[PDB]
């Protein structure tokens, strides 16, 4: 049969639509600025991939990648938290929780659903905004502390376009993205 499109699971199975520009809605914003302030290591986001699924339901894939490389030894946990979909929180990495999605906290993919309603304009969406919760030298990662050295160990880093000071520095870490509306490339 044909594998032209992502298949999804449904209320059975459907077609994938993917979208074919996904837009960083505000690349002049300076997010390494708040993650410098938290003596957080500067860290990226990418959104690589958006397949409409359903009513206003997108699969997306993100990217995330650490300055420095960072061992996984180091991490106890990764959750994406906040997320404005089926799940509120997305478990990466856990012991607790027996979740064991990505092999290296400074590179890694994770792929989930979310909801997007906001309006761009008459074509495009905004991606609903999330953080990204690290715990790294908690639990048993806590006996390689000795060897850190890449600054605080717990924190959330968030996206979006709609917090920034009067300078242009982003309250948030990532930026925000749009796309098309069920990923239709011919809307306009
Ligand atoms: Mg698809
Ligand atoms: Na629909
Ligand atoms: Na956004």
């Amino acid at each position: 049969g044909s594998s032209h499109h992502h298949h999804h699971h449904s209320s059975g199975s459907s077609e994938g639509t993917s979208c074919n520009s996904i837009v960083n809605g505000c690349p002049n914003l300076d997010f390494n600025w708040h993650m410098d302030q938290q003596n957080i290591m500067q860290y990226t986001l990418d959104v690589t991939s958006v397949s409409w699924v359903q009513d206003n339901t997108y699969q997306i894939t993100i990217h995330v990648k650490g300055k420095e490389n960072i061992d996984l030894k180091y991490l106890w946990s990764l959750k994406i938290i906040g997320v404005t979909g089926p799940k509120g929180t997305v478990q990466l990495y856990g012991y607790n929780e027996n979740t064991y999605l990505i092999d290296n906290p400074t590179d890694f993919t994770a792929t989930f659903e979310v909801y997007a309603t906001q309006d761009v304009n008459s074509c495009q969406v905004w991606m609903p905004n999330f953080q990204i919760q690290f715990e790294y030298l908690q639990g048993s990662a806590a006996q390689y502390a000795s060897s850190w050295q890449w600054g605080t160990t717990s924190f959330d880093l968030s996206t979006g376009c709609n917090n920034y000071d009067n300078q242009g520095h982003s309250q948030t870490d990532f930026p925000g993205f749009y796309w098309n509306i069920d990923c239709d490339n011919n809307c306009g």
